[PDB]
């Protein structure tokens, strides 16, 4: 017998899903991913619930400070996102001590502006040895009193949103009646890119592909690998229709690409530091498919998007193994090998782009003139605005042997604390 409380309001859009609001305790009948049979205790109804909206009664992600999944950096990114303000905190899991929990909050000092600063606990509950507490709640409404001790005083626990709600059960190949394509967002030389509606009660982006020599069945094959590199900076696919032509189905991301994002007004007044925090997340994208062995292909700043909350995500992975070389590494040009080496070297024009606010690579140059440069060990020199430490980065992204270039788990290492020095990264308190 196991009962959960909803931590956000939902409403039903499918047949045999569950209304409810937020405080609703519900019976589970049915553990099965994304979806749960429950019982509404409010109505006596049994359906199906988003299992991300839901957890344990009177557990620890019931609390409006704690917040379950977030790695260091995220937090410093939900903290720095307006809305909050001085002393907004968060209790999250440790990142690098698994187990165990931390406290990331919001501060100030003139020198710097706004800052998210952390701070372990540790197991009863510490942070400095000289106070301890037996729960969680007890820490904070301590320090939530004056901050003995810390960079400032607990105020108000950090801003959150809704979770994206579940694509529906078992629906991965979907009939076209489905859609309803409302408007042209892009079209190119192997299809189109439209927003537009599943079953009247969901917007979504749907790529649709120029039916070319990309067979049905090979690159079914490959969408079903794509289906499982699901990462918070990639893009979610959602669905695929499955007769030529063929449509992609994915999540609507609000403000288009990152190229049209930083050639926009709202992409112009973007600071350096944010400029950067984009290149991180990207990095944490790539490092991602890094990780798990694969090859993007088509790195650049057209094929990034950008969210309302300006998240970025990695867009169409893979996609050119089943279907421009500014952005191609020597090695791809010249002998068609193309490794996540050759991506790093993609990754290092995209970097430049974004410090460019989405200027054109190599500007006046033909992508002949480019060539010849690249084989007599031209790079593109160092803007204005791009500070010396991060040409480094690009510099080193370029190198003529692949083997010498970064990987992109060090790459987003060195992104993610740019501005802070290592040992600035966790509080030491007495
Ligand atoms: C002018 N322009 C074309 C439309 C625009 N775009 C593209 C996309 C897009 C790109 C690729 C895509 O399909 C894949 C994603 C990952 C792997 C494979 C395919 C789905 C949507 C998009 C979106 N989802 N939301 C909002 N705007 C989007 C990007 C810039
Ligand atoms: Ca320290």
């Amino acid at each position: 017998r196991i009962i959960v409380v909803a931590l956000y309001d939902y409403e039903a859009i499918h047949h045999e899903d569950l209304s409810f609001q937020k405080g609703d305790q519900m019976v589970v009948l049915e553990e099965s991913g994304e979806w749960w049979k429950a019982r509404s205790l409010a109505t006596r109804k049994e359906g199906y619930i988003p299992s991300n909206y839901v957890a344990r009664v009177d557990s620890l992600e019931t609390e409006e400070w704690f917040f379950k999944g977030i790695s260091r950096k995220d937090a410093e990114r939900q903290l720095l996102a307006p809305g909050n303000m001085l002393g907004s905190f968060m209790i999250r899991d440790s990142e690098t001590t698994k187990g165990s929990y931390s406290l990331s909050v919001r501060d100030y000092d003139p020198r710097q502006g706004d800052t998210v600063k952390h701070y372990k606990i540790r197991t009863g509950f510490y942070i400095s040895p000289r106070s301890t507490f037996s729960t969680l709640q007890e820490l904070v409404d301590h320090y939530k009193k004056g901050n003995d001790g810390l960079c400032q005083k607990l105020s108000v626990p950090c801003m959150s949103s809704k979770p994206q709600k579940p694509w529906e059960k078992d629906a991965w190949e979907i009939p076209r009646e489905s859609l309803k394509l409302e408007k042209k967002l892009g079209a190119g030389q192997f299809g189109e890119v439209w927003m537009a509606t599943y079953n009247k009660h969901t917007k979504v982006a749907v790529k649709t592909m120029k039916p070319g020599s990309m067979s049905v069945e090979a690159f079914l094959a490959e969408a079903n690998v794509m289906k499982t590199l699901q990462h918070d900076k990639l893009v979610k696919l959602h669905a695929v229709v499955t007769k030529e032509p063929i449509y992609i189905i994915t999540e609507f991301m609000a403000k288009g690409s990152l190229l049209d994002f930083l050639k926009s007004d709202e992409g112009s007044k973007q600071p350096l530091p944010k400029l950067i925090d984009f290149s991180a997340q990207i990095a944490e994208g790539m490092a991602f498919i890094e990780q798990r062995n694969y090859i993007h292909r088509d790195l650049r700043a057209a094929n990034i998007l950008v969210s309302a909350s300006l998240v970025c995500k990695i867009a169409d992975f893979g996609l050119a193994r089943v279907i421009p070389i500014k952005w191609t590494a020597p090695e791809a040009i010249n002998f068609g090998s193309f490794t996540i080496k050759s991506d790093v070297w993609s990754f290092g024009i995209l970097l430049m782009e974004i410090v460019t606010y989405g200027r054109i690579p190599y500007p006046g140059m033909s992508n002949p003139e480019v060539i010849r440069a690249l084989e007599r060990g031209y790079r593109m020199p160092r803007p204005e605005n791009c500070p010396e430490e991060l040409y480094n980065i690009m510099m080193r992204c370029w190198k003529n042997r692949p083997e010498e270039r970064p990987t992109f788990e060090y790459i987003q290492s060195v992104l993610d604390d740019f501005y802070t020095a290592t040992e600035s990264q966790y509080e030491e308190i007495p």
